[PDB]
């Protein structure tokens, strides 16, 4: 149907916007601490602690499959990256501190992304 195609175009548009958001957010992790999934070879007990691991590479895979239907779903995954880190790692670690900085700097980006999604009507 034509309606299905229109919905698919909107999703493709959302995916383009979220790709730009993702690139901007990952720039706020210059150390690449959140770039890849936590290695279960190097941290074998990780899943005893963290029930829903997340990282930028995993988000990018979902994004390119157009697996984020709205901004909220995307934000949920970004918040997992930060919240998982701030539970597993203590306050006096480079990991926790990187998550705090990513959260703070990323909030700015996400604030305007919400306005753009609403404005242009992408969800």
């Amino acid at each position: 149907s034509m309606e299905q195609v229109a919905m698919e175009l909107r999703l493709t548009e959302l995916t383009r916007l979220l790709r730009s958001v993702l690139d901007q957010l990952q720039d706020k992790d210059p150390a690449r601490i959140f770039a890849q999934p936590v290695s279960l070879k190097e941290v074998p007990d990780y899943l005893d602690h963290i029930k829903h691991p997340m990282d930028f590479a995993t988000m990018r895979k979902r994004l390119e499959a157009q697996g984020y239907k709205n901004l909220h779903e995307f934000e949920e995954d970004f918040d997992l990256i930060i919240d998982n880190c701030m539970k597993y790692n203590a306050r006096d670690t480079v990991f926790y501190r990187a998550a705090v900085r990513l959260r703070d700097q990323g909030g700015v980006v996400l604030r305007q992304a919400r306005r753009e999604v609403d404005s242009i009507g992408l969800e």
